[PDB]
């Protein structure tokens, strides 16, 4: 069962090398190779368990058994000898850039998995393009090279988080000792926004740079696949031609949804513009209920924003309900309120945006709680935050047969593939996948690999580690507690809780028993941890080590006969005894 | 194999029931004794590889094999009809009090260790008493209840690490469009301390009660072990009485070390008087280089002093030595200067304290570097962080046959056990363990389990993290790499490491690639994690989850199949690629 691998390894390889760790010849065209600048594919056959097996079924392509041996684009073009010929001749360079296509690779998205599965392939040798078109917000908002996550997503959201905590670090300060006036520091949105954009302008031309410096063709184009091969490109000046690749990635990724009601596109903004928002949003309603709106609401309110979210069911739907309803009760005895049980019908418009005085608008919204009441206040900006969707109605031709599943997502295989053998789909627009940048990241990277380096590992998308950057933060890695009753049944369910106090909270005169952790374990399988929840601060750096654990299979005893770190919010996590059934008050004394 | 175990539980277990989860009358008797308030062990057989085995040799000590079967200080006390029987006629609260000694436990020494193991035996029915006494130090100061770490050691530290750390919180906001100037903002170290001792006073209390509400028996006392269940009390008035008890676990812990110089003791402080000192240091002297050490150095510059650390040899002795010395060069460019290669010679007094308006004196620093040159600087302050050692009576745990090493330390076995059968030793007294407040609480816990609830999970003491509270923080687990390298040699050393940046010092313009993490991996063994240590902030939350990993084993191919969590620091271990062995820097970029 190896020969099945090796056609689609040689065939789909740009520049590869079938050598030896051990083979002074394969060293010496190594060494070679890295002089002129020509990457590739390097495969050991002394690290594989079928080494013995690949060598006699390369035979079929080179008609030897020895190594080295170079394959080009599928095509044998020698061993040790044919290749340091070429080189003294300098027929070599131009023979390992022979293509049918244009390009090996071309990936249609400069997004976190577009860039990430590009600068990869072009490791292995790989010519690659990517294409990056940002399409403008209703208001005109547009942005460089890098995706939602650098210019619109985790990096300008999480800045703006550190920009809220601050202000409570502002308060904690008098209480340690220190001697300013808490009362007469106020906050500059617009400063904020110059330092949260000179970062992601310096991100922009950082990847811009990346691209250059591994050989990848970038082109601010938006691409289209008019053919499994053909790619049709159209740059700012609308002028459409069309380039040719071996093997497509798209990696397109997601725009914000608005609801269909009046005044939504023409009156209020998204994601997509608050953090570029020229002016300070003032009285806000953000719309929704998911990380993103609890996210901005939260941040904005910390920066004295009078902040109200309206929620059509509840707080992060799909997260642990315990934890979500933990996060908004925070939240709300903390500036931010709520309209639950509550949806827009109408957005309609008091006062034009002041572009001359950097004010923002003023803004009516009409909506309606499930029992029938009207809602009816005013509000100077409004953000949707309902969803995110893909539009492949731009960016694939229905008639190249890449199945779309009933939401607009790419239906892919385990290795990413889709419905065109050539074709693949990354990131947000794989159906089923976590929508995270970390997991666009490796899914991309470990792609590049399969398709250029015959590379056979896949992408683990199981126990993504998660955290939500509200006020409180909310780390999470597996099952919510509801999600392994409904899988695994109650009986055999054991929950392991305690709330804590972080330790820089006690002289800080901050709460008791709000922050909160809990293990979701299965009693028939040795209390195997399936959920680990923390709401405290730091959630993130508290929760991304024991994911490696959780991965490995971490039981209730592997917590326990680990020591913990003091002080820190993390160890309450290595002496929980305190279980859900026994009915004992996690509070803690 | 078995009732060798038996044995030794049901002898020791001071209040214990032979059950099963699906027997009617062993639930009516578990109901009944806890509506009396009565605590207890329980063993399930029914939950045992070996419950049929252990039904059966029960019938040595109660002359049958049926559950339920409840027993007191190794005396069999019935079956449900018996217990139940014992219940309604009140006899029942009258026999789990029947000792030969006052006390199932007598615990000396109420600190980490000392709590855990008292609150956990009095959770079985164990007739507890914790002895606590704090001898003060040589200027007279004393404190509550608590240990080490909760009066002088992990709490008031890091409650001052924080205060340090708000310093660039101050700075960053103005970056973040917060408006204020740091310049105009200055920090009140009395304000600083009454808040901190605020807290240890309600942990304290929160220690004292804890004690009252399990039914443990707290006598603020300085107890000696006189002989095997003999204890000797002497309380705050000099009365000196004696308690027995059954098991008599030693948790003393340890006091500072001074230098044999000139002045030490008369004129310098330890960590021990710096978390309720009434004043601030103002130029400070410290001498030592141990976490201890540059954890004080760090905040007390943080806090507008003017700091120096005499260093004899190396920074961190013990600890990685590449992480040691990037954690000093952060120090050194933030505000802490170094004196490398000195020792002090003389302590010399030019000004006393002036108790009259809470600042410091005055005093002259002699000493001398290693190749011969002379030292000489004034220093308002001179803090010794020279070590700790075990107080432990020197002659009379020999009188008992107690054997300590040539440290002043207990010999235990790797079951907390001492060279006399009924006396246990836990915490910084224990010699060969880490010297850490969750290892003092989960060797107490677990022995007293082991005790008085038949239980035979012993401590794991390998492994264990750390966390140095330096201006930045430094954590590890497991090898430091020059330690993994003598043991596999270098040919089976892969270290994978990465500079990085918080995305929090982005808009705060502070420092690329000073941030550091690395995993020293055994190539021969699936490159299994021996080591992982990081420098940046949060390095305690970091390091934490990931103990658990290298507990199971964890190896360089479980890091990678991890997703990471963006943005956090963390994450950057879950796409460690760049090798020491390449020679390919460590600088990255966005
Ligand atoms: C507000 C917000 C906060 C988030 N916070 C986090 C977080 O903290 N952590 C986290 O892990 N994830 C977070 N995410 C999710 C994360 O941003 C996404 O999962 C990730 O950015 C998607 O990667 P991608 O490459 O699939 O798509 P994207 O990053 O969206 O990249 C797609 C790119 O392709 C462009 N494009 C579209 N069509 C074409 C075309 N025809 N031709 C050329 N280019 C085209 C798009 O405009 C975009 O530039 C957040 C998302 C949002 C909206
Ligand atoms: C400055 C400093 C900072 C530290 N920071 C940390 C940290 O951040 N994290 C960490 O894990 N560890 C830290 N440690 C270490 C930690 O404090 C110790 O490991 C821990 O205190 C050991 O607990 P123990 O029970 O062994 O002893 P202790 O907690 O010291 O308890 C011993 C107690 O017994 C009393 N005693 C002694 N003899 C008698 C007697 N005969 N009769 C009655 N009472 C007696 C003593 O007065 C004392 O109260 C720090 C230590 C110091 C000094
Ligand atoms: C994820 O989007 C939703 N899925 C649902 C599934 C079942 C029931 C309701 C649901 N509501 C939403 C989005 C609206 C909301 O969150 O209230
Ligand atoms: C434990 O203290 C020491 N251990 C050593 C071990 C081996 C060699 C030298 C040593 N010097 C010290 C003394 C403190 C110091 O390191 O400066
Ligand atoms: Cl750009
Ligand atoms: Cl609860
Ligand atoms: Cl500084
Ligand atoms: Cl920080
Ligand atoms: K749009
Ligand atoms: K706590
Ligand atoms: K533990
Ligand atoms: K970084």
């Amino acid at each position: 069962g190896t020969s099945q691998w090796l056609r689609k390894t040689v065939d789909s390889a740009a520049v590869i090398l079938f050598s030896k760790t051990t083979c002074p010849y394969c060293k010496k065209v190594k060494d070679v190779l890295a002089e002129a600048k020509i990457k590739h594919a390097t495969i050991e056959l002394d690290q594989l368990s079928n080494g013995s097996a690949i060598q006699k079924c390369l035979a079929s392509f080179s008609k030897i058994e020895t190594v080295p041996q170079m394959f080009v684009r599928g095509k044998f073009i020698g061993d040790s000898q044919t290749v340091l010929k070429y080189y003294s001749n300098d027929e070599l360079a131009g023979i390992v850039n022979e293509s049918k296509y244009d390009y090996d690779l071309i990936v249609i998205g400069g997004g976190s998995g577009g860039l990430a599965a590009g600068k990869e392939a072009a490791k292995y040798g790989a010519k690659t393009a990517v294409l990056d078109y940002v399409e403008p917000t209703p208001i005109g908002t547009t942005w460089g090279l890098g995706g939602t996550c650098v210019n619109v997503g985790c990096i300008p959201k999480k800045l703006m988080h550190q920009a809220g905590l601050l202000s409570h670090a502002l308060e904690d300060a008098e209480h340690f000792g220190w001697s300013l006036d808490r009362s007469k520091i106020s906050h500059n949105w617009s400063t904020m926004v110059e330092g949260v954009q000179s970062h992601i302008g310096s991100l922009n031309w950082g990847y811009k740079v990346a691209l250059r410096d591994n050989q990848v063709t970038y082109l601010n184009a938006k691409g289209r696949l008019i053919s499994p091969h053909e790619v049709q490109i159209t740059d700012k000046n609308q002028k459409v031609s069309t380039i040719t690749g071996n093997k497509i990635i798209l990696a397109t990724g997601e725009r914000p949804k608005y609801p269909e009601i009046p005044g939504a596109v023409e009156y209020g903004i998204t994601s997509d513009d608050l953090f570029s928002l020229p002016y300070f949003p003032g009285k806000t309603l953000v719309i929704g209920a998911s990380y993103v709106a609890l996210e901005c609401a939260g941040f904005l309110a910390s920066l004295g924003g009078d902040v109200t979210v309206m929620v059509r069911s509840i707080l992060l739907r799909g997260f642990d309900q315990q934890m979500a309803e933990k996060v908004g009760d925070y939240m709300e005895n903390h500036g931010v309120k709520f309209a639950k049980l509550c949806v827009p019908d109408e957005i309609k418009q008091l006062k034009v945006v002041d572009t001359e005085n950097n004010k923002p608008g003023l803004l009516l919204v009409k909506g309606h709680y499930t029992d029938g009441k009207k809602f009816e206040e005013e509000f100077e900006t409004v953000i949707f935050a309902v969803g995110r969707e893909p539009q492949l109605s731009k960016v694939l031709c229905e008639t190249v047969g890449v199945k779309l599943d009933k939401n607009g997502r790419v239906v892919c295989t385990d290795d990413e593939q889709t419905t065109v053998s050539n074709v693949y789909a990354i990131g947000d627009i794989n159906a089923g996948k976590p929508q995270l940048t970390p997991v666009a990241i490796q899914a991309g990277r470990y792609l590049a690999r399969r398709l250029f380096a015959g590379a056979t590992e896949l992408t683990d998308y199981s126990n993504v580690a998660t955290t939500v950057f509200t006020p409180l933060e909310y780390g999470a890695c597996g099952l919510s507690e509801e999600d392994a009753i409904e899988k695994y049944g109650d009986k055999d369910i054991e929950v392991y809780h305690s709330n804590f106090k972080p330790l820089e909270w006690t002289v800080a005169h901050r709460e008791d028993n709000v922050c909160y952790m809990k293990l979701v374990c299965r009693k028939s399988d040795n209390m195997r941890v399936l959920g680990l929840h923390v709401l405290g601060p730091n959630a993130g750096e508290i929760t991304q080590g024991y994911a490696v654990a959780i991965k490995m299979g971490a039981t209730k005893a592997d917590f326990d006969r680990t020591i913990g770190i003091h002080p820190t919010c993390s160890e309450t996590f290595t002496t929980l005894h305190v279980t859900k059934k026994s009915g004992v008050s996690p509070i803690v004394s």
